[PDB]
C-alpha cells in the first residue's frame, strides 16, 4: 500500500511548485508569450518543433507475433482509423508541439462510430467499429484548477473554465520533464528565463542609450534678451532662422556658416556661440559583447548551438547514427515520451473500450528525423559481410534499400540482362 | 482559396476547359487576399469552426476553401505567421539603421 | 511546409473532387512532392557499387530506375538497348 504520498504543492488546486511568483500558470503563460518574443528563445523552441514534426508515424505489432494475421489486420485498421480522423496526425502533432511553450498539453479523446457514416461524425470505412475524432486539441491557459486525489497520488483530472470539468481518463497529459509528477511539468523556458531577463534588459538600455547619443547636435549660444516676445521684430527673426537652421541644417554639399560675433571687452568671451555638443567620457560596459554572451547562454540553455554555430563536422541529425547531436537525443527523449504517453494512454482505451480485450497491444514507432551517413553504412556492411559475420537476409536488404529511400524489392519484376554491360 | 469546380467535362462555356469527359473540373480561384477576410463565422461552441466571410461582401460557407495553416497550435485560423518571431529583432535593427543614416546627414 | 499542404489535402479539394463525382471509395489518391535537389550522386554511386558485390542489395527495376533519374533520364526502354558492336 502507498504508505506515503507524492504530494508536490497542493496549494489550492493550483500547484505551486515554482517558488517564483510570475512563473505560475496565472502568469506564467504571460511570461512564456513574452519570453516567446525573443529571438534566440522563439529559435531554440522551433527547432524542438521542426524535428518533432518532421518525422512520421506508423503503427507496428510487437517484437514477436509479427507475422500473426490478426496482429497485421489490427495494424491495419490502427492506421486507416488514424488517417479517418478529422484532423489529421500531424495537426494533433502540431497541436501538442505547443509541449515545449508550457511542458503540458492537455487533449480530450473524442470517439467516434462509423455507423455507416450518417452520424455527427462521418468516417469511410463501413465496419461499425469505435475510433476517434476532433480533439484532442485543448488550450493550456484554460484549465483553471487540478482536482486532486485524497492522497494526492495519481490525479490527472483539471477542469477547462454546468461545469465543464473532465475526468482523469478522457485527456491525454504530455509532461517535458516530470520528475515529482506534477501535470504542468517543466518547460524548458523554466531554466533560461534568468539569461531571457538579463538580455532583454540590456538591449533595451542599448536602445535608449542610443536614441538619446546626442553628441554632435547643433547648440546655439544666444543672449537671453534675444529669446522673448517683446524682443525687437530684429531679435524675433533672427531667432526664427536659428529654428529654421537647427532643424534644417544638414551635411550637404553647401554646408556653411555666417554667424555673428563679439568678444565682449569684460570676461573676454563670445556671446554668440554655436558649437557642436560634446561628451568627455565613454560608456563603461560594452553592452555588445554582454548581450552576445547571454544568447550564447540561452542557447546552451536549448542546446541549441548548431544555430548558430553552424552544422559541425562532428555532428548530425540522425538518431541512428553515433554522432547524433546533443539537441537530437533531447528530440529522441521527447519523441519517446510522446511514444509511452499515447501506448499508455489512448491505444490501451481503443483496444479496451472497442472490446476484443486481447493481452498484447499493438504500439506506434517513428522513423529517424535525417537518414544516417550512408557512406559509413556501406563501408561497414562491405567491411563485415564479406568476411562473414553479419549474415544477409531480407532485413538487410529491406533496410538499406530504405535507407535510400525506396521499399522492399518485388521479385516479380527483377531488372533485364540484356540492358546491361 | 474558395474553389470554384468546372462541370461537365466538354467546351460549352461558363469556365470552358479541354476533354468532354462530362466529368467535374476546378478552375479559376483559389485567388483570394488576406486584407479582404473580415470576420471568421463561428459554430456554437467555438469547436471546429472554419468559416468566414470576405468583406459588397461574399461570405463563404467552410467547406468552400482551403485554408492553409503555418505552425497552426491552439487551431486558431490566422495559425502564426514566421514574421511573428521576428519582430523584436527587426524594430530595433530598423530603427538603429535610421538613426545612422541621420547621423551621417 | 511542404508536407502541411500535403495534409490540407486531406479533407479539401480531392476529397470534394472526389465525393461530389460519388464514387465513394474508401481508398483516396493522395499528392505527393518530389525533393528540392538531386542527391549527391557521388555517395549513392560509391554506396551502390561497393555494396552489391557483396550482397545486401537486391537488384531492382526501381533501383535501376532512380539511380538513372538521379542523372536526369527516365526509365530505360528494353527494345532498344545499347549496341555493342561500337562498345571496344
Amino acid at each position: 500500500g502507498e504508505v506515503g504520498s507524492l504530494g508536490l504543492k497542493v496549494r489550492s488546486g493550483r500547484i505551486y511548485e515554482e517558488p517564483r511568483q510570475a512563473l505560475r500558470f496565472p502568469e506564467s503563460i504571460k511570461t512564456f508569450q513574452l519570453m516567446m518574443r525573443d529571438p534566440s528563445v522563439a529559435a531554440s523552441v522551433n527547432i524542438i518543433k521542426m524535428f518533432v514534426r518532421k518525422v512520421n508515424w506508423r503503427f507496428v505489432p510487437p517484437k514477436g507475433k509479427e507475422k500473426d494475421a490478426k496482429m497485421i489486420e489490427r495494424a491495419n485498421f490502427f492506421n486507416s482509423l488514424m488517417n479517418d480522423m478529422e484532423h489529421d496526425w500531424a495537426d494533433f502533432i502540431n497541436s501538442v508541439m505547443s509541449f515545449c511553450t508550457y511542458g503540458f498539453c492537455v487533449n480530450e479523446k473524442v470517439y467516434k462510430k462509423r455507423q455507416g457514416k450518417k452520424g455527427k461524425y462521418p468516417s469511410k470505412y463501413n465496419d461499425g467499429l469505435i475510433g476517434w475524432a476532433k480533439l484532442p486539441i485543448r488550450n493550456q491557459t484554460t484549465l483553471d484548477k487540478w482536482y486532486f486525489d485524497s492522497d494526492y497520488r495519481k490525479v490527472i483530472g483539471v477542469r477547462q473554465n454546468l461545469t465543464r470539468k473532465l475526468p482523469r481518463s478522457k485527456f491525454l497529459l504530455f509532461k517535458y520533464d516530470d520528475e515529482y509528477g506534477n501535470p504542468e511539468g517543466r518547460s524548458p523556458l523554466l531554466n533560461a528565463y534568468v539569461p531571457w531577463k538579463y538580455k532583454v534588459q540590456i538591449e533595451e538600455f542599448e536602445a535608449v542609450g542610443v536614441s538619446r547619443d546626442l553628441v554632435g547636435m547643433p547648440k546655439i549660444g544666444l543672449p537671453p534678451d534675444y529669446l522673448g516676445e517683446d524682443a525687437e521684430p530684429e531679435k524675433k527673426a533672427f531667432v526664427k532662422y536659428c529654428q529654421e537652421v537647427v532643424n534644417d541644417l544638414i551635411a550637404n554639399d553647401r554646408a556653411g556658416l555666417i554667424w555673428p560675433r563679439f568678444i565682449d571687452p569684460e570676461t573676454k568671451e563670445d556671446i554668440f556661440e554655436f558649437s557642436l555638443v560634446s561628451r568627455q567620457g565613454a560608456k563603461a560596459y560594452d553592452t555588445g559583447s554582454i548581450i552576445d554572451r547571454y544568447s550564447k547562454q540561452i542557447m546552451m540553455a536549448f542546446m541549441s548551438d548548431v544555430l548558430a554555430m553552424g552544422q559541425s563536422k562532428y555532428g548530425s541529425f540522425s538518431l541512428a547514427d553515433s554522432k547524433t547531436s546533443l539537441l537530437a537525443m533531447s528530440v529522441d527523449i521527447l519523441l519517446k515520451q510522446i511514444k509511452n504517453v499515447i501506448n499508455r494512454d489512448l491505444v490501451a482505451q481503443t483496444y479496451a473500450l472497442n472490446m476484443w480485450d486481447d493481452e498484447e497491444h499493438v504500439e506506434i514507432v517513428y522513423d529517424d528525423i535525417e537518414t544516417p551517413d550512408i557512406e559509413s553504412i556501406g563501408s561497414y556492411v562491405q567491411k563485415t559481410v564479406a568476411v562473414g559475420a553479419m549474415e544477409v537476409d531480407k532485413a538487410l536488404s529491406d533496410k538499406l534499400r530504405e535507407h535510400i529511400g525506396l521499399e522492399p524489392a518485388d521479385e516479380s519484376k527483377p531488372v533485364s540482362e540484356n540492358l546491361s554491360p
